[PDB]
């Protein structure tokens, strides 16, 4: 089912990542999203009605609003993607005023509560969190990371996070990750790293490069029992960088295995 929602406003964070300001067809409610679930913000663009999965940043909470963190994919900018992303340049080509209409929940990871997942169906628990997750995967991340927190602190599920970029400048949530990283400690782990370094002269200590091996051992809990893996990254990133080594770390790699 759909709701209808309009752009009240928009803010250019940088040259390619904008926050989407929508607001609900009612101000006494929020959005209302199941954490650990998503929505999909339709349109129809050519000729074609295309769903796109986001998942917002909003305080579960937020009473009228709900915000989208997009990073735009620009056509002229990738030898091998010459024509940008289908919603990206479409969403950034809406006027403030416009109205969207999207359409939720989708999904099937939901954190009912505390280390209770119900993937696929089955109800599920964990203490310790594996995450991994590239550009823009974080979010899905987020919306938990957020969670848990404002489950302080009764929730004491530890989460392990790599978080890949390309770039420094191109760690999306930054500022509140090294916030939440320094409050929490005890149970939140970050750790940045980048497949370039735009200026050392200032000093980088994360890794550097791809996800591999190494990183995962030296920043993933131990494949146990009570330890689940969540990723969310490009399919490669997933495919071969990801998939074989949380099998190297003795994780059932069949059911602790999670997907969004
Ligand atoms: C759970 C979940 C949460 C998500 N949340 C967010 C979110 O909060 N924010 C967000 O910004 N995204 C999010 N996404 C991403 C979303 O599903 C999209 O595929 C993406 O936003 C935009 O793709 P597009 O629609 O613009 O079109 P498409 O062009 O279909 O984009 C996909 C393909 O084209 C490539 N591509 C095209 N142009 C480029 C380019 N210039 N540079 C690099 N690659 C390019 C993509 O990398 C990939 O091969 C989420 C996805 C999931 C599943
Ligand atoms: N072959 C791969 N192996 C490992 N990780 C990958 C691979 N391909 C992409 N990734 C990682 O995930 C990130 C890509 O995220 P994505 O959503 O494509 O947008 P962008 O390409 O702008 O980063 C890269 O920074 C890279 O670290």
């Amino acid at each position: 089912g759909r709701i209808h929602c309009r752009l009240v406003a928009k803010k250019e964070l940088s040259r390619d990542v904008r926050l989407f300001r929508f607001s609900l067809p009612s101000p006494d409610q929020v959005l209302g999203l199941p954490i650990g679930k998503h929505i999909f913000v339709c349109a129809t663009i050519e000729g074609k009605l295309c769903m796109r999965a986001y998942t917002p940043t909003s305080m579960v909470d937020e009473i009228g609003h709900f915000d989208l963190l997009v990073k735009v994919y620009f056509k002229n900018e990738h030898p091998k993607f010459p024509n940008g992303g289908l919603m990206t340049q479409y969403l950034d080509s809406l006027p403030v005023g416009s109205y969207i209409d999207v359409k939720g929940p989708l999904g099937h990871v939901e954190y009912t509560g505390r280390g209770s997942f119900v993937i696929n169906g089955k109800q599920r628990n964990a203490r310790r969190l594996a995450m991994i997750c590239g550009g823009s995967g974080i979010t899905p991340m987020y919306q938990i990371i957020q969670a848990v927190l404002r489950d302080q602190p009764e929730d004491h599920t530890e989460m392990h996070l790599v978080y890949a970029n390309r770039t420094e400048d191109d760690i999306l949530l930054r500022d509140e990750l090294d916030r939440w990283a320094a409050e929490y400690p005890d149970r939140l782990k970050v750790w940045y790293v980048i497949d370039q370094v735009k200026r050392p002269e200032e000093g980088w200590k994360y890794s550097v490069g791809f996800v591999t091996e190494a990183v995962l051992r030296e920043h993933v809990p131990e494949g146990g029992d009570d330890t689940l893996a969540l990723a969310c990254g490009p399919p490669p990133m997933i495919q071969f960088a990801i998939s074989p080594n949380l099998e190297k770390m003795k994780y059932d790699m069949a059911n602790s295995f999670v997907v969004f």
